[PDB]
């Protein structure tokens, strides 16, 4: 049965806002998907993407409410749509590596995606990562055990905004779980201003900080090089100091030189981050849709066997202004920041 | 070729469009109330199915000059007379109309106002008012409305401006134009891109075109915008699809900055012979790419004996999130409260 509800972590009573699909729910949301793998070629096809958010308006009417309720929330940490079909016979095994991983049979997976993404904003990606796939994939790489992205398995995913040295960053980040049999969990956590000193959060508002581009990361890429070498003074919080917003990277982001008193403000921050992560795990049809506005995330060091059997999610960003980011995209209908 | 996007509605669309209308109207006392805005963009997926497309592809088209929406419902009879002002046009008549436009406004974006305009309604008016014939505010008539950036001053000055036209018995048209860069040239587009001019809040926002209640603090943000603007660009964004942002009556070159001043001057020459018509009879609603477009609306005549030419007007804003510093509360829309 269909069941919608506010969870709370410390003091943010509408950190996630949880959505339980009734089994006639989950039917018509697989069938839209299912017509849009028929009729598109890709899930983030020009043709697709154009028809995207019309096509969303199809999903059953208490989910569109819930999510429209989450979208204007402009205190939610996540979103968490629990209960949409996967046929785990029919998906087969989870692939080695995301070049491999566009299969035919999770096609329908990236489509519910986009659709679901097409509630809260329009779809995007980046031309460093995944070779500028709209619709990534999220699953362990054998030889990236010990790595910094999202391959990783043995070393915990180290938790930031993402794409946080980015005024093109998105406003939500997408997960759509196929499997995920051992509950391995995304870590979150947003800044309590109430558990902070004010005069902390007052330099945190200042633009006396560096956010550089992970090594993930043409006039576009003469920006990429100058955010490394010559990175622009920027804030960590901004907008209202009833609703901040957050922006932070726990490796990558540094006081403006000589400083003291930014770099203090940003290891306070660091340190309140670290103890305030809290776990969102999506098993098989869960999606979650993080406030990247609001939270950094994570993952946790988790054990991959590299059988075919392991956690696979769809991953997507979402902008709630497409129009912004143009100088970055190729041309209108383009949903890939840096290709031009 | 399609800077202007139209769709005719058939008689059964135009009829659902007016029966979802007439259902909030029901259920809702304000087109602004709090609980409606909450509920209508999901609301605004049950408008027809072939306006909601072309909607949509008016939505990413980065070139859209205006999305028009031909045939809407209007019943003349019923509405009854044009308001002589706009603080007594929000009539139970013209709900269903305020309604139905944020229906259609909902689809592109979050709807907003100002404090400092119209006293912070979201749905507003546009009528000819006795007294404001020569002005420069939209209540005009006699003296053209000049083209413009809605609220050009502003870094929260919407994505588009919709307007629902009641009646236009003269056929009064509103004024539209683009910038072609290639025409004004890669110098002249160079300089308007530079931080180099000054756009002033228009005399709409003034305490002299609100409630005489409204709070003096209100209005300290416009004034300080009056008085000390900051040096801004009028284009922004990719060279080839470059965002506009001016105001005619309301825009100069920083002093001394004479590279500027020529260039405005140039941009004012070449948008003021490009302004183009658009006549929106009644039942006609457009939304213009307020990021493309600069607008204003033809001369005319008023009659003041309650047939004039009557609009309502919304703002839009494709991420109402962005101004949340200038919102009192996360639902709330009337931008400059904070
Ligand atoms: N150049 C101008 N007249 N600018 C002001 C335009 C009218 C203004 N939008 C109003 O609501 O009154
Ligand atoms: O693997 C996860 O749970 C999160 C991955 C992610 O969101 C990311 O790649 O940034
Ligand atoms: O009256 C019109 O058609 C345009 C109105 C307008 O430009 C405005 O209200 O600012
Ligand atoms: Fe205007």
């Amino acid at each position: 049965h269909h069941s919608s509800g506010l969870v709370p972590r410390g003091s943010h009573m509408t950190a996630i806002r949880e959505i339980r699909l009734s089994e006639p729910e989950s039917a018509q949301a697989a069938l839209l998907a299912l017509e849009c793998a028929q009729r598109y070629a890709e899930p983030d096809s020009a043709d697709f993407l154009a028809d995207a958010a019309v096509l969303a308006h199809d999903l059953p009417r208490a989910v569109r409410r819930e999510v429209e309720r989450a979208r204007l929330d402009d205190r939610l940490h996540a979103l968490v749509v629990r209960g949409n079909d996967v046929d785990q016979d029919a998906l087969g095994p989870t692939p080695p590596h995301w070049r491999q991983a566009r299969t035919a049979a999770s096609r329908r997976y990236g489509f519910l995606l986009v659709l679901y993404a097409s509630l809260l904003g329009d779809v995007v990606g980046w031309a460093t990562q995944q070779d500028g796939r709209v619709v990534t994939d999220v699953l362990p790489i054998e030889g990236q055990e010990d790595s910094l992205v999202s391959s990783s398995s043995s070393v915990e995913l180290g938790w930031h905004t993402e794409d946080a040295f980015s005024p093109y960053r998105a406003d939500y980040v997408g997960l759509f779980s196929l499997r995920n049999p051992d509950s391995v969990a995304t870590t979150v956590a947003g800044l309590d201003p109430d558990l902070v000193g004010p005069a902390v959060v007052d330099v945190l508002f200042g633009e006396r900080f560096h956010i550089r581009p992970d090594n993930s990361h043409s006039d576009y890429f003469a920006g990429i090089v100058e955010a490394v070498e010559n990175p622009r003074a920027v804030s960590i919080l901004r907008g209202h100091r009833d609703a901040p917003q957050l922006c932070v990277d726990s490796d990558f982001t540094t006081a403006v030189d000589g400083d003291a008193e930014a770099a203090g403000a940003l290891d306070t921050l660091i340190k309140h981050l670290g103890g305030a992560l809290y776990e969102v795990v999506l098993g098989p049809g869960d999606v979650a849709f993080l406030d990247n506005r609001n939270v950094v995330h994570g993952r946790r060091p988790f054990r991959a066997r590299f059988d075919g059997t392991d956690r696979w999610l769809k991953r997507i960003n979402v902008t709630a202004d497409l129009r912004k980011s143009r100088a970055a995209r190729r041309d209108a209908q383009a949903r890939v920041l840096g290709e031009a």
